[PDB]
């Protein structure tokens, strides 16, 4: 029974804090005079970061952990990925995808993770992953709130009864409309298909996140009609665009009258640069483009932005451990996002923008708010990045779900010596 | 009471030329045997060039002499100029519309123009400037013809009420209807923006001016509905495509496929040199576009085109004295149109094209005509432009209403000596 978290660094402020719980709750948090002593009841953070959990506001729990089955991407593009996926997808059982999704959810778990949303293809009549999805979100939320997209991967006009099986799948409980309007056979039902969404969404009062423009096409530009069918119901703060990759090829003029509207919509943004690097440019030669979408100038217009990490060891993606620092170090690099201050900052597009996104209420480090919150071995943001520490603890509802015990490191000179890397 | 202008020349005609009055009108053009010697009820031209009046195509006076109110536009672009204004519309009210519109209008009469077409924002619940606009119309009805175009700044689906306003401003009286698609939030409101013009502009009879496609980005092709609307109207005529700048960057294949449209719809173009050489090109580094319509090219095949001054000392451009030999100079330097007979015929880009623009019956040095005419200080239009005379003369109606005395310069060597610039 945890009743106080010691000895706590929190971004922004100095000195240390003492942190008070109370019935899985945040009662009180105050400035310490010094170093505390470790008291029964006590939870020592060790002079730590302390900062709400990590969020990935973007990943596919039913495609996890099946790259190279039966077969592998070889061009490394998001098409064939799709290609590989349709043959690993009619493999797939009940027992399979949970017992997959549960391995990389521990994962989650292990890194901090206490906010998931998962995309879950419903471009299947049988509905097998998304049923098991749903089971698993009720199975796993002790320890995280997994959020369900209802994700039409090969397109809600472009497959058979593709909107049939959408609305089912929200009928089922999914709690957020999906849509794909670049892979659709046609612009016009690139659009149309988004219309559909935002009708089902409104009809059954869901969440939207549309996989939009991932293609380095300058011409995919459904981005403005999720902006403004978003605005046209009023509804921003409940609707995501994720990977918006064409943007990084659209010309400037575009691009800045298209910001008016997207500032305007209040809508979300996802990048997932880990993924982004390696679909992204392939069918360039040479000089190839890095492919993210504007993560820098939405920022600097206010546009709420955070990254995902979209895949972990599947058709798009043959690597991953599911860990948000490292996916925040990719995408610091790609969007040359370098200055101290904005890599000190950059936890924030892994946890606040991310809760933003999904729309969380319950989320951050204040009296009242659920015991919810993680600690790193770390001084502040940009050490954490830098170093790429791991979580020292996860609690949640004022219970620890997690802890690691950090790596100890020792050169033999002319005497032993510890490293810390700082 | 003139009678008569004496030692005329005019476009393309040899020798001097005697203009006969009548009743406001112009009776008869008899050329002359020599120099004729100055008699009462006679004005003297002085052998400088007799013209119609100068046309001012496109201006927007109800914006202007606002630059730097509140704030300046910083970035130099078309949106943040709408933002500005947007800042500056808010404070706006009926005498500081009068007043200012009025300004600018002293300056056109100064310099010759007797025929203006002003846009007017109506994205604006009130219609506080649209409203102020009807009434300069009479007021200064004595000394030029103004049109008045309802130009939805913000958009007619994109603006609350936008369509109804529109049409509300056509009620009470508005000669032309306008529109901006290439600033609606989705390509599709642009296109169905347009239908909804062209039915207002058939419900009412009145003429249409768009602001289209005035954007550095080649996917932006409103123009094209433009004609085919007006083709399928039979309306040609009477529209009105200002700006196209985004023409500039069209492929070459797709130019010469349009081109076909737009020479058979017979609608008319309008360029604005000063303001477009500011705003375009603003999203390119280097090398950097030029940004104005393609103006060389129309001329080569027949399309009407003419020059506007667009804006003076507003959001969108920090200069001008309503000058349109200045405007036809920045134009001619930019399209490339520097061949001598190009520049000796630029006069027609801001006279008879302009007068086809507005759709103007009672234009042009003839007989039967009204008397509305300017002198200038110069043998003909190459010399006018090359050493951008003021207006000696401007008449309307048979009655002067305005005059310059040119500058007179001096050096002062071995003895005095004048300067012409001949
Ligand atoms: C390591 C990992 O991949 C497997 O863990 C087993 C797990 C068992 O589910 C129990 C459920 C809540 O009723 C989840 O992890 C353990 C619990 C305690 O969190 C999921 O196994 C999936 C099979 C049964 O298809
Ligand atoms: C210099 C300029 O900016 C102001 O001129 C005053 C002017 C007065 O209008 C009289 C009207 C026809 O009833 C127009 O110019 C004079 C006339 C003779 O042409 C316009 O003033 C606007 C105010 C009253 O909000
Ligand atoms: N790269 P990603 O987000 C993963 C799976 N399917 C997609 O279409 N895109
Ligand atoms: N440059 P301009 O013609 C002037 C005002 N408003 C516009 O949208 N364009
Ligand atoms: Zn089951
Ligand atoms: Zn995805
Ligand atoms: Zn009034
Ligand atoms: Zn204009």
């Amino acid at each position: 029974a945890l009743q106080t978290i010691i000895n706590a660094r929190l971004p922004g402020e100095e000195g240390l804090w003492q942190i008070h719980l109370q019935d899985g709750k945040i009662s009180a948090i105050d400035a310490q005079s010094g170093v505390m002593p470790i008291t029964e009841n006590s939870l020592d953070a060790e002079q730590g970061l302390v900062i709400p959990p990590f969020v990935e506001p973007h990943i596919h729990l039913d495609t996890t952990q099946t790259a190279g089955q039966p077969n592998w991407n070889q061009s490394g593009t998001l098409f064939e990925g799709i290609e590989r996926w349709a043959e690993r997808k009619a493999l797939l059982t009940h027992d399979d995808v949970k017992q997959r999704a549960w391995q990389t959810l521990k994962w989650q778990i292990a890194n901090g993770i206490q906010h998931v949303r998962t995309h879950v293809d419903v471009s299947d009549a049988t509905l097998t992953a998304l049923k098991a999805m749903l089971e698993v979100k009720q199975e796993v939320a002790p320890w995280i709130d997994l959020q369900i997209v209802a994700f039409p991967q090969e397109g809600i006009l472009s497959y058979p009864n593709g909107e049939a099986l959408l609305e089912e799948a929200l009928r089922l409980g999914a709690d957020v409309v999906g849509a794909i309007p670049h892979f659709e056979f046609t612009r016009e039902y690139g659009v149309e298909s988004l219309h559909k969404t935002f009708a089902l969404a409104q009809k059954y009062d869901r969440l939207i996140d549309v996989h939009c423009d991932e293609i380095d096409d300058e011409q995919s530009r459904f981005v403005e009609t999720v902006a403004a069918l978003a605005h046209h119901e009023g509804m921003g703060a409940r609707v995501t665009a994720s990977h918006t990759t064409a943007m990084h090829s659209y010309n400037g003029a575009y691009t800045s009258r298209l910001f008016r509207l997207l500032k305007m919509s209040g809508i979300n943004f996802v990048a997932n640069p880990l993924v982004n690097i390696h679909l992204q440019g392939r069918f360039d030669t040479y000089p190839k483009r890095r492919g993210i979408t504007r993560v820098k100038e939405m920022l600097e217009s206010g546009i709420n932005v955070c990254f995902g990490h979209d895949d972990v060891f599947d058709p798009w993606y043959p690597l991953g451990t599911a860990n948000m620092l490292q996916v925040l170090h990719m995408g610091l690099h790609v969007c040359q996002l370098m200055g101290y201050g904005q890599i000190n900052d950059g936890l924030n597009l892994i946890t606040h923008h991310s809760a933003r996104t999904l729309n969380l209420q319950d989320y951050g480090i204040a009296a009242g708010n659920s015991a919810n919150l993680i600690i790193l071995p770390a001084e502040n943001g940009f050490d954490a990045l830098r170093r790429q520490v791991p979580v020292r603890y996860s609690v949640r509802g004022g219970k620890v779900i997690a802890s690691t015990q950090p790596a100890q490191t020792t050169v033999y000179l002319e005497q032993p010596e510890a490293i810390d890397y700082k």
